[PDB]
C-alpha cells in the first residue's frame, strides 16, 4: 500500500508463542532483565492490549489483549502482569480513560509512567519512533496474525486542512499498533 506507515514491516522479527487465555506468552520472566508495559486501555467496546516489552533485548515477551474486560479488570490484569514481569513499569495512555482508571492505577500502587496520546503530534513521535526501530531489525513481536494485520493496516491519511493523521485502514483497529508503540517508546 502506497500510504503504509510500517514500511520496514519485512524487517519485523516474528516470535512463537504461548497462547495462554487472553495473553500470548514468548517468554517467561527473566530476572536479569528490566521490563516495561505499553497500555493502550479498553476505554469502551474498544480492545484493551498490554505490551510486555524486554528492555535489555528489544523483544515483546507477552502480550495480553481482550475486550469488554471492566476497568477495575483490566488495571488487575495489568498489576498481575506487571507483578510477573519483576514490577515492570507500565507506560499508560492516560488520555481520556475516565477518573476511575486514573483513580485505580494510584489506589492499587501500579508502576507506571503517564504518555498520553493527545494529539496527532504526540501519536506522530511514538509510531514515527516504532516504525524506525522496526525497519532497524529492532522490533520483535508474537506472531500472531491479528498483531501483523493491525500493523500491516495502519497507514497516513491528511486532513482537511492538511494535516497528517495516521489510522488503521477502513473501519479498522489501533490497539496493538498505540500498545507496541508505547511500550517501544522506551526502548
Ligand atoms: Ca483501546
Amino acid at each position: 500500500a502506497m500510504n503504509s506507515v510500517f514500511s520496514g514491516l519485512d524487517m519485523l522479527i516474528l516470535l512463537p508463542y504461548e497462547r495462554r487465555g487472553t495473553r500470548l506468552v514468548v517468554e517467561d520472566y527473566r530476572p536479569d532483565h528490566i521490563y516495561c508495559i505499553g497500555a493502550d486501555f479498553g476505554k469502551n467496546q474498544d480492545y484493551s492490549v498490554f505490551s510486555v516489552l524486554d528492555l535489555d533485548t528489544g523483544a515483546i515477551a507477552c502480550l495480553e489483549r481482550m475486550n469488554g474486560a471492566t476497568w477495575s479488570d483490566q488495571v488487575a490484569r495489568l498489576k498481575a502482569l506487571s507483578e510477573d514481569y519483576g514490577h515492570a513499569y507500565v507506560v499508560a495512555d492516560t488520555w481520556g480513560v475516565g477518573d476511575a482508571i486514573a483513580e485505580e492505577l494510584d489506589a492499587q500502587g501500579i508502576n507506571y509512567t503517564p504518555l498520553p496520546v493527545k494529539s496527532s503530534s504526540v501519536k506522530e513521535q511514538l509510531i514515527s519512533n516504532l516504525a524506525l526501530l522496526m525497519e532497524k531489525g529492532q522490533v520483535a513481536v508474537p506472531n500472531d496474525k491479528t498483531i501483523l494485520d493491525e500493523l500491516r493496516n495502519f497507514r497516513y491519511y491528511r486532513t482537511a486542512s492538511g494535516n497528517q493523521v495516521m489510522r488503521a485502514y477502513g473501519r479498522g483497529h489501533d490497539d496493538i499498533v498505540m500498545s507496541l508503540a508505547l511500550a517501544y517508546s522506551q526502548y
